[PDB]
């Protein structure tokens, strides 16, 4: 697709608090958390270690619902 997903953009370590600085766009597979919702995942944590390059997906962050 065109669909672009959020994609770490650095080692996101388990339990911290997502920012601007961690979280890029890219077309990759599988499709994960679009894009356009990095705005409003800024102060949510994951719930695991995100390596860099590893797509978010809507079961890493908590509290997050589509």
């Amino acid at each position: 697709a065109n669909q672009a997903s959020v994609v770490a953009n650095q080692l996101i370590p388990i339990n911290v608090a997502l920012t601007l600085v961690m979280m890029r766009s890219e077309v990759v597979t599988p499709v994960g958390i679009p894009a356009e919702d990095i705005p409003r995942l800024v102060s949510m944590q994951v719930n695991r270690a995100v390596p860099l390059g590893t797509t978010l997906m809507p079961d890493m962050v908590k509290g997050y619902a589509a």
